[PDB]
């Protein structure tokens, strides 16, 4: 039993009643250490510990207020619990769900396309205000260890070049989720689909959530035209170029999220020495 399991266990047991028992507290899939399983004597609950060394990061409190403004949207599952103190989200467990990934995402267009609507003409104003250069500066405080990426000086003054252009093309400041892996959408046997792990979420343009919607699931020409037309309105307008630029962005971002997580223990491999690579080659494509 893990540290974070200890930690997790003794949060859920302020949900419990007398007689109710923590029973385990087991590490789910995926790629980082972040989501659990917890087992109670009548309940079973979702658990993602998203806050360790992330407090510069994840605004927690932004986050919690951010849950309980989009609450009304019915895009993400139930919370139970918002630890602050430790960065801990406590939610429903949803038995035989089935969770999105990318070859089954390119088949419901036709829900997701209503679903990045909802939320980006919500006229909601959450909590944060999304900052993608002030971000990559945040990894870069982080990180220890000299930067392991080629070429880094040159590829960071390219990708810092990018603000004035963004500012020339005029940003725009909705209500976003800001991380669209695919994985992120589940759906219920009964067959609604949750969009979920908003931890993330802020205020940025839209454009960066069609960029990691695209980024994220390796959408092909076709898929990113078919999926603009079906999310394009008056309300939800679309500019190629600022997708091409986040797209940039992320790969930037996440892979100095790769190496902060790795200091911390994690073993991701190549994935953002990949990322890494993605954003030189769309800085050529871009250029
Ligand atoms: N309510 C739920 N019921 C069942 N599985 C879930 C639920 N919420 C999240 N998950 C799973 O846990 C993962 C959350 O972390 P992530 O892998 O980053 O999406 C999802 O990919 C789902 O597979």
């Amino acid at each position: 039993g893990s540290h974070m399991e200890k930690i997790i266990k003794e949060k859920i047991s302020s949900l419990l009643s007398q007689e109710e028992e923590v029973l385990s507290v087991e590490q789910l899939g995926g790629m980082t250490n972040q989501n659990y399983l917890a087992k109670t004597t009548n309940k079973q609950y979702i658990v993602k510990f998203f806050g360790k060394g992330t407090e510069k990061l994840i605004n927690r409190q932004d986050e919690k207020y951010n849950l309980e403004l989009l609450k009304d949207l019915g895009l993400d599952v139930k919370n139970y619990l918002f630890d602050i103190e430790a960065g801990i989200k406590v939610n429903e467990y949803i038995e035989s769900a089935i969770t999105l990934d990318s070859t089954s995402i390119k088949t419901k267009f036709d829900k997701i396309a209503p679903i990045l609507q909802t939320i980006h003409t919500s006229a909601k104003e959450l909590r944060g205000e999304f900052a993608p250069f002030e971000e990559i500066k945040k990894y870069e405080s982080l990180i220890e260890e000299q930067i392991p990426y080629a070429n880094y000086e040159s590829v960071r003054n390219a990708v810092f070049s990018l603000e004035k252009r963004l500012a020339d093309l005029g940003v725009d400041r909705k209500s976003c989720h800001i991380d669209l892996v695919p994985e992120n959408f589940i759906e219920s046997p009964q067959g609604r689909l949750y969009l979920i792990d908003w931890e993330y979420s802020s205020m940025n343009d839209p454009m960066w959530d069609l960029a990691a919607l695209f980024l994220e699931s390796e959408f092909t020409s076709q898929e990113e035209e078919t999926f603009l037309s079906h999310y394009e309105s008056d309300q939800t307008p679309v500019s190629h170029e600022k997708i091409a630029i986040y797209k940039i962005l992320q790969d930037t971002i996440w892979s100095l999220w790769t190496v902060y997580k790795e200091e911390q223990g994690e073993d991701f491999g190549d994935y953002g020495v990949n990322r890494y690579q993605r954003a030189v080659k769309g800085l050529a494509s871009y250029g």
